[PDB]
């Protein structure tokens, strides 16, 4: 029967996430539902267009409803929240209303669409309230939801002023997914300090009545897909640069420039490799790349400022005239190249804050050459940490720490190398994008509707 | 007869920088004493701290925590000198700091003054101690007493902001000769003089103001040229040399000064991008090198520019920059003089844009180095003192950003048979007004004066 997502940002006619709800609607048949975002006109049709089993649809929102829902309430109170930085939330009731008004819009406009023996699967945070306004337009419907960031414990969740209206919304949702089995006990301790909630098959639950069911399913990759393009010839100016560097490893990063990625953070524990190591100098690189994501904020302006200031500094304390330790950039690469990068790279350094998971850490095992893998450098609060048990996993809290770990990747021998990595690759190999998703969906399938 | 020399530093035996190789040239022709702080804070009970070698004499003292606070870092860092560099919008006037300025130029003269002679020379360096003289003269020294200024003298219309530039102006007159680094300077200096009090001026340069006679000269101040060619020629240390050659195929722009906010670093940056943004045919093609030791890192106004150079250097990196090419190489560290030299032979380009500098011996460097057979382009500000006489230098305005990264743009194309022309024009006025030129001019002008 078919399958109906729904999801704030889409792609018509690819990354991590796209290929996972491609392949449950190619099986299915469906129907891909969201925003397609540059405002201006909302009062016009719905944008469709279609290839055979699927059809992508799209609409536009008014500027209001973008400050209010997107940049307000799910970009400056969720985000924020939800990563561990309640210092950082910026809750106004009209941004909350509007957060509600739109998810009701939403819910308006995927009605008619709807049929009777659909099963529909919601996708992350802007969408919390959406099940709750499904159920009050009378779709009775196998509904799922899935959440790519953290779930935060009731200590931090419970601060945000809405949280009980959000929580009882969230149980109108008769399947609940989540990257990680600590977001997954998160939530279920939210709900039992504000009620009581029913267990009786480790992850079917009630609470006020509402019956729905928990499941952990990590979001994963397409090892085939990231492994040809890493593999595939470098365009001219990165052989160069390759050809260069025989002597030099390069330590890599990449990701959007946001608070969670702990940026700065990881530019310091370069700072102490550098300070402590100095066999190092002249013979490694860092290179951060790192494209502005909702530069329009201050939160974020803050920190790419900071980024720039550190390269600064960083470079202009342990540079030399023929050896820039540090390589900044603010640019948005393709994730081709990306791939090919990762592969020539000697070491991954991946670590963020807080992080739902994080993709970049899977890709860049996936990327590697399995006759000479480089060593991935990865943040114990990054969700991939549960499954690359395998990692260099490090506290970014203690700078020194990830400096030793570092220290380790640039002189591992090529045996622990090799271990290490076909450790990781057989972990993302099992639970691969195609798993992912199937799981969801054959988990959503079981459930029968009210 | 004997030289005897002040300035707030002092250089003994055991890397000698421009100003160091004027003063010792003096003294070893006269013979005499070096006098200046030791750099140390701390310990001041103790003897001045003397080593002598030959002819010479050098001595010097330590000062209090607070002595330097007010002094130096309060009076001389945060208010004259950006008071004389057009930055009245970074002066901190405050009482305490004048009275310490005051009485630390009072300090140095008690411990000068039981090693003066009858019949010495005394020489006297900068805007640390413009009260110096007059200092002197309270103690009864009657000797010839001469003053150098190494950086701009401001218009009235700044200057007279100072609110202590009167006893400024009534102190300057007890020396016998003002030296100046050029002739706007020595007019503003006279400009502000007459604005306070009659001044009675014969010859342009001979001078009473309040009954008291002085001269006013300009001695700009320059290199050794023979000396620099050397050095310059010399091997490159061998991690250098292997830089140089993997360098073939990319043009080198390169800067060296103290990270000052004189010396206009960040519009400098700015202009980099310039080029970078409206003439992408250089792109992977070229380096600027930025060599700026921190200075006086205690004042707050140092440590504002810094950060906002670190900010700028990080920025335009990071929208230029390529995975293998970054565009800026920013250094916070010093080098050598000497290793400085054979890094200028190899650059095609030195940029030297200060938005006000008293000479600026970095770019009279520059062109010394050169090989005179492949010689780089000196890319000149207006505003350096050094301006008036390398004429034949690529001479710009750094306030307009594009005309500096036009200068870059011609520096970086310009034939040999232009880029020589200009270089032996330049290297030709530097070879005549020389740094023993310099030294030998200021003291036999001294010399002439008849004491009180
Ligand atoms: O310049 C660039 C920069 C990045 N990319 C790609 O962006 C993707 C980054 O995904 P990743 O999961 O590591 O981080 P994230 O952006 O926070 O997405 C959230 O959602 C993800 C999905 O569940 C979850 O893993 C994560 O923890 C969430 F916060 C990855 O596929 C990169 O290759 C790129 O193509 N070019
Ligand atoms: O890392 C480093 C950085 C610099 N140097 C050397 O320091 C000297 C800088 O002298 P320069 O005259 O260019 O500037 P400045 O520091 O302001 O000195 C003042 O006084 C100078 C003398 O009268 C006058 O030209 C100037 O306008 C005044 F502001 C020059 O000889 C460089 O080669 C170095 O050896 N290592």
């Amino acid at each position: 029967s078919r399958l109906v997502v729904v999801s704030n940002r889409i792609a018509p006619p690819a990354g991590g996430l796209a290929v996972g709800i491609l392949g449950a609607l190619k099986a299915a048949g469906g129907l891909w539902f969201g925003w397609s975002g540059e405002t201006g006109n909302e009062d016009q049709p719905l944008k469709k267009v279609k290839k055979g089993n699927i059809t992508w649809a799209s609409f536009n929102l008014s500027e209001q409803d973008l400050d209010e829902y997107y940049n307000q309430f799910s970009n400056a109170v969720l985000w924020p929240a939800f990563h561990y930085r309640l210092d950082l939330v910026q809750f106004q009731r009209p941004a909350w209303d509007g957060y509600l008004r739109v998810n009701a819009l939403l819910a308006d406009k995927l009605l008619p669409l709807l049929q009777d023996d659909d099963i529909i699967w919601i996708h992350d945070y802007h969408l919390l309230p959406f099940a709750h306004e499904l159920r009050k337009r009378g779709v009775n419907n196998r509904i799922g939801f899935f959440l790519h960031i953290p779930f935060p414990t009731p200590e931090i969740f419970n601060a945000l002023p809405t949280y009980d209206t959000l929580l009882e919304q969230l149980c109108d949702y008769d399947l609940l997914g989540f990257q990680t089995e600590n977001d997954r006990l998160a939530f279920l301790d939210c709900l039992s300090n504000l009620t009581r909630v029913t267990t009786r098959s480790a992850k079917s639950h009630t609470a006020w009545g509402k019956a729905f069911r928990t499941e952990v399913y990590p979001i994963g990759i397409e090892p085939k897909e990231i492994a040809k393009q890493a593999a595939g010839p470098l365009p001219p100016k990165l052989a160069q640069l390759k050809a260069e560097l025989k002597n030099v490893q390069n330590i890599f990063s990449v990701e959007r420039l946001d608070y969670s990625k702990g940026l700065p953070e990881r530019f310091l524990a370069y700072e102490a490799l550098l300070e402590k190591y100095p066999q190092h100098h002249g013979k490694i690189r860092y290179t951060q790349i790192a494209p502005t994501s909702r530069g329009d904020v201050q939160a974020y302006q803050d920190i790419r400022h900071q980024l720039e200031n550190e390269a600064g500094r960083i470079n202009g304390k342990y540079g030399q005239l023929g050896w820039t330790p540090l390589y900044y950039l603010n640019q948005h690469f393709d994730r081709k190249l990306l791939m090919k990068i990762f592969r020539y790279s000697d070491v991954g350094l991946v670590t963020p804050l807080r992080d739902g998971m994080n993709l970049v850490a899977k890709e860049y095992v996936a990327a590697q050459d399995p006759a000479n893998p480089g060593v991935l450098v990865l943040s114990q609060f990054a969700g991939a940490a549960n499954e690359l048990t395998s990692a260099l996993i490090v506290n970014p809290y203690d700078r020194d720490e990830v400096a030793a770990a570092l220290d380790r990747a640039l002189t591992m021998s090529l045996a622990e190398r090799i271990s290490r990595h076909a450790e990781m690759l057989d972990v993302i190999v099992k639970n691969d994008i195609n798993h992912w998703q199937e799981c969801f969906i054959s988990d959503l399938k079981q459930i029968v509707p009210r």
